[PDB]
């Protein structure tokens, strides 16, 4: 129930309060950020496998509520896209909660998506055959551009990430995800701050879904949980999971000493995890975290000599 063209027609749909439904009828190249902060929002974009492409450093999409009872919802689906921003194709920038769901989405970027880490929930959902890109460069349509990378402070240092979203990353069940890594340090970065209204970080695998991100080339940690009082990695029943990075495959080391978290990895009844480092530990968890494994699945777990 609405059918967009060009930047300004996205544009217009994305800032009408009432518009809900999204249809591309061509590929769309935004060479300014698109600001949505005009309160409760439900918003499906649908591609028809055209792309958008994200030029400006501001931003692709950005969700900017003030209120923090406001909630976006934004779907995309089948679509390509393209971003050089640090703060993602799409920045989810409310006080309160913002979801995002990308449904058999392809994308390439630097920094994909990023949140503000220290306000209302904050979702990524992951859903049919979606395959993320972390590159240096990408072109489309002749055109050449190099992407940035969004950098936070770590106790070891300063890290890129693929994705910055705090509360939750979640594949959906029938889901085949697969995220490609040449650009960043870490594929998958949740994280919440002290006015966080939740201190949940948790990433999901569905039911019968697959996540692979065999990125042992580049990244040096797949997955970096830093939840402020919890941090999940589910893999549920007849999931395949496939990961490799340098370092660690999951880490849950707390940013600061005065951090007191938990830990908690569930592989359950059917899944098959397979996971790889070469320097670090597969599931590397340290300091002060309370923190459980439950292995009920089958699990390989490699670490190369080095």
């Amino acid at each position: 129930i609405e059918e967009v063209s060009n930047e300004e027609e996205l544009k217009a749909a994305l800032r009408d309060a009432s518009i809900t439904t999204i249809k591309l009828k061509n590929n769309i190249t935004l060479n300014n950020a698109i600001t949505i902060n005009n309160g409760n929002r439900n918003i499906t974009i649908i591609g028809d496998g055209h792309y958008i492409n994200a030029l400006n450093s501001d931003g692709g999409i950005i969700l900017n509520n003030r209120g923090g009872s406001a909630k976006i919802d934004l779907t995309i689906e089948n679509a390509t896209l393209y971003n050089t921003s640090k703060y993602g194709f799409v920045n989810m920038s409310s006080n309160g909660v913002d979801t995002v769901t990308y449904k058999d989405v392809t994308a390439y970027g630097g920094t994909l998506v990023w949140s503000k880490t220290g306000a209302g929930v904050k979702t990524l959902n992951l859903v049919g055959n979606t395959t993320l890109n972390s590159v240096k460069s990408y072109e489309v349509d002749g055109q050449s551009c190099g992407t940035e990378a969004f950098s936070h402070r770590t106790p070891d240092g300063d890290k890129t990430t693929a994705l910055y979203v705090s509360n939750a990353i979640n594949i959906a069940e029938n889901a085949n995800v697969v995220l490609n890594n040449s650009a960043t340090d870490i594929d998958m970065w949740l994280l919440t701050a002290v006015p966080s209204t939740s201190g949940i970080s948790t990433v999901t695998v569905g039911n019968n879904a697959s996540l692979t991100m065999e990125n042992i080339g580049n990244t040096e940690y797949n997955i970096k949980l830093d939840g402020g009082r919890e941090n999940h990695f589910i893999v549920n029943e007849n999931a395949a999971v496939k990961m490799s990075a340098k370092v660690d495959n999951v880490r849950i080391i707390p940013q600061l000493e005065n951090i007191f978290t938990r830990g908690n990895i569930e592989l359950a009844k059917g899944s098959n995890v397979h996971l790889e480092v070469i320097t670090g530990s597969n599931f590397r968890v340290a300091g002060t975290v309370a923190n459980r494994i439950d292995f009920n699945g089958t699990a390989t777990l490699i670490k190369q000599e080095g």
